[PDB]
Order: structure tokens, then C-alpha cells, then sequence
């Protein structure tokens, strides 16, 4: 699973507030940022991301809202850049006000595999 | 005998307090701002001196005019004002759900609208007052 992040800093936005809002779901992202503003981010670790899912109950859109960003052997969803100022995750449309655009790369794992690791059925009985 | 000005608009999360004052004294200068503990901005501004100069240094007057009609609605006029461009102080008119503009309510207390609108956006390069 590779996991690509994009993203904008418009001009009254903060880079580093928006380069800690991505960090507070995925920790170990590298981020590179252009002239105009436009962010792009790789990361590795799910941990974080799957943490935070279930201590805000969460699994149920998390599951949903996955399935129908799955095209392919990638999957893209999209989290409320400002909720996540404040670690907390919100999925939402690609016309929000910018939101952080996350596109998980699925090399090996089959997606049904990757369904029940970050948002299984019910909180129980997860695989790892 | 005035033109009450009323800036409204919101710093997010994300944004920053000092960026989004300066955009918006870049149109209003002399604008007196406050900020709610949620991120709402509430202005208010008198001087329409920056105003009507970049309207002109940008050639954009034609924009102007019809939307200061487009949103009268008797004595306030309403207006929206991208927020990111104004950073640079590039007048640009928009719609309420960009993505928050700067919302620039006028108050036309003892001015007629017709007036008014001749003094900031006037017709094809004609007469111009004081």
C-alpha cells in the first residue's frame, strides 16, 4: 500500500498548519510544495489513520466511503482538511473548502483485504 | 451623509489571522476588524479610496458596475470579494460558497444608489466625480 497525498495551501492559508494537519493522520509523510502552492505527500503507515477511525467511531462511513472511492486496484477518499487540524477525520467531497486528497495505492493485498484492515464490519474481529 | 461598509467573512482553521486581515485592508485600508472566538470576521470600513483605484488600475469597471447591481437590494448592496486573490489586492467578484470570500455589505444611508453607482463604477470611461 502506498499511500499519495494531495492537497493546496492558498495564499491565506498556513504552510505549516496544513503541513501538521496531514502529519496528524499520516505521521511519516514526505511533502513537497510548488510555488503555487500545491501539495504533494507520500506515506507509508496506517497505523495513525486506523487509530483514529476507531476511537471516534467512525468504521462505518470510513467502510462505506471507501468502497466508493475504489477504481481499480487504487482507492480515493477525501478528509476535511480543517477538522484534521485537530486530528480528527471527516470524509467529504472533492469541492470542499481545499480538502486533503488521499489515494491509496494497492500493489499485492487484494481490496477486500484492505477493506476489512481499515474499516472492518463491526469494531470487532479484525485482521492485522 | 455616509457609506457604511460591513466586511464579513471567515478565518478557518487553516488559515491564517494575519494574511486574511491584510487581504482585506488591502481593499479597505482603514478597516476596523474584530474576530470571534469561531473565526468570523466582522468589519467595518469608510474610506472607498483603494476601492475604486484598483477597480480603474485593473480595468475593471464593466465587472463592477453590473455587479453592484446585480446585488442591490434597495439601500445595501452586496458583494463578494475573493479572499485568496486580494492577498495581492486583485480585485475579483465571485459567488458566497468559494473556497470564504470576503461579503463587503454597503450601507447607503442619505446617498442614492444611482449615485453611487456612477462614483465607483462608472459607464464606458465617461464622467467622473469627487
Amino acid at each position: 500500500v502506498e499511500i499519495e497525498i494531495r492537497t493546496k495551501i492558498h495564499p491565506t492559508e498556513s504552510e505549516d498548519k496544513v503541513l501538521k494537519a496531514i502529519r496528524n493522520i499520516f505521521p511519516d509523510a514526505e511533502i513537497e510544495i510548488s510555488e503555487e502552492g500545491e501539495v504533494y505527500g507520500r506515506a507509508y503507515s496506517l497505523d495513525r489513520f486506523r487509530e483514529l477511525l476507531r476511537k471516534q467511531r467512525i468504521l462505518d462511513t470510513a467502510r462505506s466511503e471507501i468502497l466508493k472511492g475504489r477504481n481499480g486496484k487504487e482507492v480515493t477518499i477525501y478528509l476535511n482538511k480543517q477538522t484534521a487540524t485537530v486530528s480528527r477525520i471527516n470524509f467529504c467531497d472533492e469541492n470542499a473548502v481545499s480538502p486533503i486528497k488521499v489515494t491509496f495505492r494497492l500493489n499485492n493485498i487484494p481490496f477486500s483485504r484492505f477493506l476489512d484492515y481499515i474499516a472492518p464490519e463491526t469494531k470487532d474481529g479484525r485482521p492485522v
